C-alpha cells in the first residue's frame, strides 16, 4: 500500500522490471517495462519513478487523446503491486497497476480506471456505501483445425463438470488457479463449462475497483498461460454456433455503514427495498446497459433476442432464464446476479454503468415489478408483451442509438469517454455492415 | 399465340420436350419436361395439355399451398413459346411459361406471375395505359481461386467497357447474345462493367409481363452458357467488397391511349404532370419497394445508406448520384430511372410494387420534390438533412418491417404473396442474424 | 470425521478438492476447490465439507429446469482419496457428495441417493446388507494405420495370454497401482477372449461402496490408458464377431450379519431365501435390462438368437444363462448376474436388482428348476416348452417393460424413471432415423 512496502518486496522476491499496467477506452491492458538497477541506486531510482510516475505517448493509445496534445503520465495505484507468476521466478518480472494523469498532474477524463474510482468515492461521500462485484468469466481453449490449420477449434469434447480424459483441461486449470493465487486472488471454483472446450474460473467477490483489476489480470493470465500449454484462449462472447457462449454474470451488492443492505429478514424473498429499488434502476436502463456491457458485435449472437439468453428484461428468484437472477444466498450473501454481460467488456466501464443505474433507482426509490418465476423461454411474444417483459436491443448499433439517449451512462462516464465509446464503436459497425460475410456468399452466390 | 401455331412449329421443327415454365415466390424459375410423341397422337396428346395444362405439387414450391391443399395446376400462355437455344437442336427442347392456378380453375392468389397481370389488367381498365419496363442486369463470371478451389474470384482484371485480351469475356458474351436472340429478345448492347469479371448485356423495353418473362429467362441463358465455358455466372447483389455490386437499373414509363405521357414539350425538362406524380409516388414508398426489389440480406451491403450508392431517396435529371435518374432522351423515350433495384429481386412482384407505387402518386396527384443536380454523395448529413433527402433502409429486417406497415404494396401483391414473403424472408434474416460470419471471427477471436 | 479430512490435506499437501458425482446416465460430473495455505486454508476448507457448495443443475442430464437450477452437494466424507493419475506434488484429492436441494433436502432425482434410500429401507426392515463384486470390462484402442479417423484393438491377443502377444502388461500394471492408491482391493487382471479386451476384477463390498468404485474405476481405466497414448472403452460391443464388454455381478443379501444365501442342509447348499431372490430377478429381468443395458449397442452383445446371457433362467457353474450361481460356498456364497455391461449406471442397476431380487423375498416367490444343460444348444420350440423366455431385442423394447413394471417404478422414483425413459426414447429415436452403414452397404446397390 505505502512506497515503502513496495520497495521491500522487491528486494525480497528480486524484481528487475517493473511494469507500469493500464487499459484502453475498450478494456485491453496497456503497459511500459522499466528496469530496477542493482543496489540502493536502483532502489531509490524506482522509487522517484513509483510516486512521480512515467510519461507516455497518449495519441497511439485507444480513446485517449489527439496527437497535438499527446504528453500525459502514469501514476501508480501502490495497493496494486503483484509478482507476474509466468514470468521467470529469477529477476522477477512485478506490475503496478497505474492512473492516466494529464500533464498538468489532474486525472484524465478519458481514463477508465478514473472514472470507477470518481463514482465510487461520490458514492462512498452520498451515501457511505461500497460497491461490492464477483464475476464469472468463462472462456474457451482451442487448438488448430487438423483439416485447416489457418481456422480454430475447441481443445476438447467436454460437457458441464466433467472429468478427465473427457475434460482435456484439468492440466491447464491447474496452472491457471496457481497463477492467480500468486497475483493475491482468492480462488472460489474451477470446472468444465457447457460447452465443448468452454471453461470456467470462480474468484471471490471484492469492491468494483479491486474487482475491475482482477478481471484485466485474469484475462491476461488465461491467454499466457494457454499459450505456455500449447493453446490459445479466447474471450469471444460466442466464437461458435450451435454452442454456449462465454458469459461473464456479474453478482454486485450494496453496502451502506458496513451492513448488507439488500438482506432484510422481515420482508418478502428476504430482500430489502434498496434492493428492489436498485433492481427497478438496472431494469430501466438494460437496454443502455447493453451497449457497455455488450460492446461487440459478436456479442449480439450470444445475446440474440427472440432465443435462449438473458435477453428479458426482467427479475426472478433462482431463475436464470431472466437478465437477472437473485441467488438463494441470505444474510451477508444476499445479492442480484445481472447475467446480460460477457468478458469482451471493459470491467472498469462495467460497474460504473451498472453502479449508476442501480443508484438512478435507489435515489428516486423506483417501483420494481414483480419477479417472473416461470422459464421466460417457454412463453410466446404476445404472453410476454401482455406482461410488459421487453427484451435487449438485438444488435450493436441499436444498442449504441439506446446509450446515446441516455442521460444517466452520460454523466457516469463523462463527456470524454462517452463520446469516444460511441465514435469507435460506430466506425466498427460501419466496417461489419460493409463488409460480405461467409454466410451471405454461401447463401446467395448460387442465385 | 394461338394453339394451331405452336403445334405446327412442333410438327415441323422436330420439337421433342415441352417445359412447363413458371416462378416461385422468391423469383427461382421451376419447370417440369413433358415428351411429345411422334405422329397424329402425339400432335392431339400435346393439344390437350397446352389447353387445360397439367398438375404440380404446390407444397415442394416456396411461397404456394400447405400439404394438406397442395393440388394445383398450370395454364400456359402460348404468347411465350420459346426454343432452347443451349439445349440440342435435333429432337428439340420448347418451353412455354404458365399462370399458377388452383384445382377449381382459378388463378392462383400466390401466383407471382398472376400478381402483375391483374395489377396491368386493372390499369389498363382504370387509365388505358400500357406500363413499359427496360431492366439493365448486371452479373458476375467466376473461376476457381487457384490457391484454394473451394472459393470462386472475378474471371478477368477487367474495367468498364474494356477491350480484349484485357476484357476475358468476349467469347461468352457472342454466345449470350445468339442465345437470347433466338428465344426472341432484341438485345441492344453487351460491355463489360466497372468491376473486375463484371459484365451487363442489355435489351429492349416492353410491357411489364414480356419484360418480367425475359428477365427469368435471361437469368437462365446467362448461367447455362457460363457453365458450357468452364465458368459460373453469379447474380448476386455483392459478391466482392471492394468493388460495384451488380445492379438492375428499372427504365420505365407509363403510356395513356397509346402516346408518351411522360413527355410534354412545354414544360420543365420536357417532363409532364403524368411523369412528376409517378416519380412522387415512387419516392413516397421508396423504402417499403425496396424490401420487394432488394430481397436479400448482401443486397444492403451494395445499397448501403452513408456509402455511394442509389441510397438518396430524391429525383435528378442524367445524375446517377440519386435513386431515380431521369436519361437526357425525350419524345417517346421520355423515362425514369429507378436505380436500387439489383438481379436478385422476383421481376414479376418488382414491377408490380413499382406500378402501385407510381401510380398511387398518379391517382393522389402527388406533387414530386425539386431534381437534386448537385452530387449527394460530396454532400454532409446535416446538409441533407436540412434539404429532406431521406436514405432507403441500412438491412434487410428495416425494409421488412416498411413494407409491413405499407398498405400500398400490401393491396398490390395481395394478402398470400404479402405474408408469406414476410415470413420467409424473417427466417431468412432470423439464419443471418444468429449466425456467427468470417468477420466476427477475426475481429474478436483475438479478445 | 470432516478433522479426519483436514489433517491429511494438512500433512500431504492437498491443494485441490473434487466435488464428485454422477448424472442420471452415470456420467461423473465434479467441480476443484483450491485449498489455499495456512489455517485460514482449511478453515475455507472446512465450511464447504460440512455445508457443501452450490452448482446449475439444469446444465447436468436428468436434474432440474432452468427456471428452479438452485442446487447444492453434500460431501460423502468416507470416500475421500487422493487420485493416483494426478500430480504428487500438491496433490489432488476427491470427495463424493449426494445431490441436495436449495431447502438442504436430499434430491428426489439423485442415484446415488437412491441407491441409499433402498439399502437404508433394506436395513430397516429384514436388517441386511447388499453385497455386490462387479467384472466391468473394456477394450484398449489404438488408431487404424490405415486411416486415423478410426480406431482398433491394441493387441491381436486372446484369454490369458502372455506377453508378446499381449501387449497390455504395462498398462495394467499402471492400472492395479493406480486402483490400489484409491483404496481397491484388487484380486485379478488379465486379458479376455477378443483382441484388445482386458479385465481388472475387485473385491465385493456394501453395494454404495461398490457402486462408488465403479465410477472410479471406469475413470482410472481411461486416465491411465491416455497416458500410454491408447483410448479405453467400456462399450459393450465396439467391434461386430467378438466378445463384448460385460460386468457380470456377482451379489448376496447377509441378514443379521451372516451368509443368508448358504444353507448348508439343503438342495445345491442354496438356502430358501436365494431361491426366493432369484425368482425375484427372473420375473423382473424384462424390464431390469432396461437399466443394466441402457444403450442401443447394449443389444448388439445381449442379442436375443445368438450366443449370450439372454435367456431368462438360472443354473450352477454354466455360463449360457442370464444367473449362474458360482460354486464357492460359505461366506462366498452368490448369484451372478450376467446381463449387464459396464455402460450403466451402477447406482441405478444395483438399485433395481436389489428391488427385484426383495419382491420376491417378500413375497415368497418360488424359482424353477436349474437349466444345467447348455442353452445355446437348445432348439426354440424345445425353449419354448420349457418355458425359457429371452430378454427385449432392442433398447426400445426393454423400455416398454420398464415402464409397465411398477415394482421399477416405485425404487428408482418418479424423478429418475420418467426422466430416464425419456432421454432414452430421444435416443433410441435417434438410431431409428439415421441412415446406418449398413444400410448404405446392403441397399445402394438396388
Ligand atoms: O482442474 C481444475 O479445475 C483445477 C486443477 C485440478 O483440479 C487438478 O490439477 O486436477
Ligand atoms: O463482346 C460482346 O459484347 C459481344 C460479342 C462480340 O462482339 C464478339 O464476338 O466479339
Ligand atoms: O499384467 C497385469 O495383469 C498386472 C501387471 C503385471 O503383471 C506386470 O507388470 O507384468
Ligand atoms: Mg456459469
Ligand atoms: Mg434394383
Amino acid at each position: 500500500s505505502t512506497v515503502e512496502q513496495v520497495l521491500e518486496y522487491v528486494k525480497s522476491n528480486n524484481v528487475k522490471f517493473m511494469r507500469f499496467q493500464f487499459v484502453d477506452i475498450l478494456g485491453v491492458p496497456k503497459n511500459v517495462a522499466f528496469p530496477i538497477k542493482a543496489g540502493e541506486k536502483g532502489i531509490e531510482e524506482l522509487r522517484d519513478v513509483l510516486e512521480n510516475g512515467l510519461y507516455f505517448d497518449g495519441s497511439s493509445i485507444e480513446g485517449f487523446v489527439g496527437i497535438n496534445e499527446s504528453d500525459m503520465m502514469l501514476k501508480p495505484d501502490l495497493s496494486t503491486f503483484s509478482v507476474l507468476p509466468w514470468r521467470p521466478s529469477e529477476k522477477s518480472v512485478a506490475r503496478v497497476i497505474c492512473d492516466v494523469y494529464t500533464t498538468k498532474g489532474k486525472p484524465f477524463e478519458g481514463d477508465p480506471r478514473g472514472c470507477l474510482k470518481r463514482v465510487m468515492e461520490e458514492f462512498k461521500k452520498e451515501f457511505n456505501g461500497e460497491y461490492f462485484v464477483g464475476p464469472e468469466p468463462e472462456f474457451f481453449l482451442l487448438k488448430k483445425d487438423p483439416h485447416n490449420p489457418h481456422k480454430y477449434i475447441p481443445a476438447d469434447d467436454g460437457g458441464y463438470f466433467d472429468l478427465e480424459p473427457m475434460d482435456e483441461a484439468p492440466d491447464i486449470r491447474r496452472d491457471i488457479v496457481f497463477a492467480l493465487e500468486n497475483l493475491g486472488f482468492h480462488v472460489e471454483a474451477s470446472h468444465h463449462e457447457v460447452a465443448p472446450g468452454q471453461h470456467e474460473v470462480d474468484f471471490k467477490f471484492d469492491d468494483a475497483l479491486k474487482t475491475a483489476d482482477s478481471v484485466i489480470t485474469f484475462k491476461t493470465t488465461i491467454k499466457t498461460i494457454a499459450e505456455q500449454h500449447g493453446l490459445k484462449a479466447t474471450f469471444m462472447p460466442k466464437p461458435f454456433f450451435g454452442m454456449n457462449g462465454s458469459g461473464m454474470h456479474c453478482h454486485q451488492s450494496i453496502w451502506l455503514n458496513g451492513e448488507p443492505s439488500f438482506y432484510d429478514e422481515n420482508a418478502p424473498y428476504q430482500l430489502s427495498e434498496t434492493c428492489m429499488n436498485y433492481v427497478a434502476g438496472i431494469l430501466k436502463h438494460a437496454k443502455a446497459i447493453v451497449a457497455i456491457t455488450n460492446p461487440t458485435v459478436n456479442s449480439y449472437k450470444r445475446l440474440v433476442p427472440g432465443y435462449e439468453a438473458p435477453v428479458n428484461i426482467a427479475w426472478a428468484n433462482s431463475n436464470r432464464s431472466a437478465i437477472i437472477r437473485v441467488p438463494a444466498a441470505r444474510g451477508k450473501g444476499t445479492r442480484i446476479e445481472f447475467r446480460a454481460p460477457d468478458p469482451s467488456c471493459n470491467p472498469y466501464l462495467a460497474f460504473t454503468v451498472m453502479l449508476a443505474a442501480g443508484l438512478d433507482g435507489v435515489k428516486n426509490k423506483l417501483d420494481a415489478p414483480e419477479p417472473v418465476e416461470r422459464n421466460i423461454f417457454a412463453m410466446s411474444e404476445a404472453e410476454k408483451k401482455e406482461l410488459g417483459i421487453e427484451s435487449v436491443p438485438a444488435n450493436l448499433k441499436a444498442a449504441l442509438d439506446e446509450l446515446e439517449n441516455n442521460d444517466v451512462l452520460k454523466n457516469a462516464l463523462g463527456k470524454h469517454i462517452f463520446e469516444s465509446f460511441l465514435e469507435i464503436k460506430n466506425a466498427e459497425w460501419d466496417s461489419f455492415r460493409t463488409s460480405v460475410t461467409d454466410w451471405e456468399t454461401t447463401a446467395y452466390l448460387k442465385i
